């Protein structure tokens, strides 16, 4: 019946402890020894992994039909609500998604670039003329500054920014597990407590700005005044959930992804020089404070670098669904209720799709390359289909801004070898030595 | 087909969040609205709860046959080994259990009483003439002193005791859960690290005492020299696992259970006086330092109090198995691979078995009571059958010693109301005000 089973499973535990220790290597061993469809054994549960563009297309296409999203993160419901976004019924999901999409399509990035540039320059200021910085701990707070400043406004970021960021780390803990009596980790209580406080703080700011509006409107003003397509008003609670969702969905992902991207550049000086020349051609000298959206969109080699870092180090190293019904696929049956996985980390390094898959070669995405590797559903570090990452343009633009400003200001080198760890981040410490240019 | 489903389940999550918040109240609601057999819904998994003496007897009798122990705590395997104790094949389990049973049958408690009394008197010394103490944080370290002193010896407890107790808190974290990419909590790494250090420290002590034996032998000396019944030697690794198992199995359980027992006594002064008179009749005045095993076994009213605290507040509030095959039971089918639970917390308060079940009435266990409630498999806070708690006599004797010595030395009162939370402990702070007698 089932997907071909990966061998080497331990008694009782199966592969789960191996996965615990190094998930991508477990996933790669499935590709190398079993192929594009294989089962892992997680404590007696079959985990059905599919690889490559055809299976990726199927996974995205069948989400909300044969494949269920909610069981990938059931306690999203408690962080947010059972009627919110991808957890809501189809009609309601689409209505709420219609609030988000116009604010995050590629055209809409004009809005956000000045805040991205300003906070990047604040980072340059904090770093000074020379020193060393740890990647994730340094860039994480900047990603968060950009999120809060962009989606809540400058004033909120100055006045309430400190209290807001502390509640978020607790809020983000709300995906906790349990101990043998089904006794819970503290973290779920702290997450609930932070959620209630985040909601009161956000509601106060909604009321503040509706009493005292900012015209012309920023993101926040437009958000709290938006209605659904049919004309009905968007409930305040939905607004609050949406904003928290954006900050949550974009925080640890972007901080890790951009850290991988800088690391890739610092390990490939020839291409970093390609990037420095593109930035210099567009911006001239100086600290990069003149970086505009119009400059940004012209940065074609930066775009290639960001695609290549996504390919080599997708922080979304695995994606997850549960089957709503039995699925027969190429002779194997996924049973109803079993997990179904994509693995961007492994799919992205299939020689069948990406020749020389361990090489850093951004020009493989250049459409003028006859050898180009741009088939649809082959680069899936942002998902796909209806449930593609809503922030994919915001994330790529923010990485571009952070890297441009850092490249323009600093000579940099990696101090440590990079190491691993859904979530795939450089192992701390991953430090950069720098000296201002 | 299934066990009657408890109503009130939330979308997707079922009852799991309700259970998270207050498990005994979920379990009680199953008894009150569905009866002795009911299903809970944990994120789409049926949890089959059975209640009362007949079902308890079945659960214990069928463990290792229709019911599997390992899936109740799969990562016991990593804390210990897949070939250790209840995780080993039947023959090997029984061989290793044959090392433990002679050291913990009721007759064998003579060995341990002097260490229990000494450490209890050390507690009296630390408390001084008056003050306040928090139950779990104060008595937890004493339970651990008694374990290390009893099973490793006085010298180990003095020299290596501090380092040993710090590694154990990390070791005990090794029952961790995960986050949405199956990304693990730190705690499993700390647990593994502590396990390796605990094993090296224990092996050094095995080698020390085999070079320099303690004659007459203490527990440790006899343990490292024991052979299996057939004459074959017990591997050092098994010895180390066994000792760690005893300390682990007895630490948080006994500290919580004895705290409940003191709380019950401080809430029922008339019976505490019954206890004080029994202690005075046996020991006279003084600090209780003359408490001997021969005195201890005569303390029939203390025995009743400990049974009644076990009934009202079993720290093992729930017990867990997975079905090895479909089990038909009174018209309902447990499917293979589903969880099967006992709930001592609820079973112990069934009016059908224990009339006036919320009353503290230790005399209900007195065999001279015509109304006595002593049917087999009705008091199950220590499990039952082949897999009954191996330490049940050691735990009861230690609680008796700790309470005797405290009652003999201090007038005490509860400062706070008691509150809840496998594991069921008084909610901290649960404080006792005391003044020496
Ligand atoms: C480099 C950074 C990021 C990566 C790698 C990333 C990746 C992803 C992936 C893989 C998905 C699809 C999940 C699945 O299929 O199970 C997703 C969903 C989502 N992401 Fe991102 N993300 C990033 C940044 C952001 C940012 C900055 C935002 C918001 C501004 C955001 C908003 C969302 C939302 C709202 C969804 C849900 C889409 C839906 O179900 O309709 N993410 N993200
Ligand atoms: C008041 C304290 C304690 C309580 C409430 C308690 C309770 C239990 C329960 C309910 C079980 C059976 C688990 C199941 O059926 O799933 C058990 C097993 C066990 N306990 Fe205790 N325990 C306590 C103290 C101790 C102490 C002090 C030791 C050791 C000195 C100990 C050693 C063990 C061992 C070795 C097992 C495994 C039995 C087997 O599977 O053969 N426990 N305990």
């Amino acid at each position: 019946n089932g997907f071909p089973l990966l061998d080497g499973g331990a008694p009782l535990l199966g592969h789960i402890a191996q996965f615990f220790r190094d998930p991508v290597s477990v996933l790669k061993r499935g590709y190398k020894t079993r192929g594009k469809m294989f089962a892992m054994n997680f404590m007696g549960q079959r985990m059905n992994v599919m690889l490559g563009p055809e299976h990726n297309r199927f996974f995205f296409e069948e989400t909300d039909k044969l494949l269920s999203i909610r069981e990938s993160m059931p306690f999203f419901l408690k962080m947010f609500s059972p009627d919110f976004y991808s957890f809501a019924e189809m009609d309601e999901y689409l209505r709420q998604r219609s609030i988000i999409m116009p604010r995050f399509k590629a055209a809409s990035m004009k809005q956000y670039v000045p805040v991205m540039v300003e906070e990047s320059l604040n980072l340059v200021e904090q770093l000074g003329d020379e020193g060393e910085f740890d990647l994730i701990p340094t860039l994480g707070p900047i990603v968060m500054d950009i999120a809060a400043h962009s989606f809540m406004g400058r004033e909120f970021h100055e006045k309430l920014g400190h209290e807001f960021f502390d509640l978020f780390r607790d809020f983000s803990g709300g995906m906790e597990i349990v101990l043998p009596l089904w006794l819970p980790t503290p973290k779920m209580l702290k997450s609930q407590a932070a959620k209630k406080k985040l909601h009161t703080i956000l509601q106060s700011w909604i009321e503040k700005r509706r009493a005292a509006p900012l015209d012309p409107p920023d993101f926040f003003q437009t958000m709290i005044e938006t209605k659904y397509p049919d004309g009905r008003p968007v409930p305040d609670e939905i607004i609050r959930h949406l904003i928290l969702l954006l900050v949550w969905a974009g925080h640890e992902t972007t901080a890790g992804q951009v850290s991988w991207a800088l690391a890739d550049l610092l390990q490939h000086p020839a291409y970093a020089q390609v990037l420095r020349d593109e930035i210099t051609g567009l911006l001239g000298g100086g600290d990069g404070g003149n970086l505009s959206w119009e400059h940004a969109i012209a940065m074609e080699k930066m775009d290639l670098a960001l695609r290549e870092t996504e390919r080599l180090h997708p922080v979304a190293y695995m994606l997850s669904r549960k089957a709503n019904a039995d699925i027969v696929r190429e002779g194997y049956t996924i049973r109803k209720g079993e997990f179904v996985l994509l693995a961007p980390s492994v799919s992205h390094r299939m020689e069948e799709t990406f020749p020389n898959p361990d090489a850093y070669d951004p020009e493989r995405f250049n459409p003028a390359n006859p050898n180009a590797q741009t088939t649809s559903n082959s680069l899936i570090g942002f998902g796909g289909g209806v449930h593609r990452c809503a922030g994919v343009n915001f994330a790529r633009m923010e990485m571009k801004a952070l890297l441009v400003i850092l490249l323009q200001n600093f000579d940099m080198e990696l101090m440590d070898e990079v190491k691993p760890i859904s979530t795939y981040w450089p192992a701390q410490p991953c430090r950069v030595r720098y000296k201002r240019r």
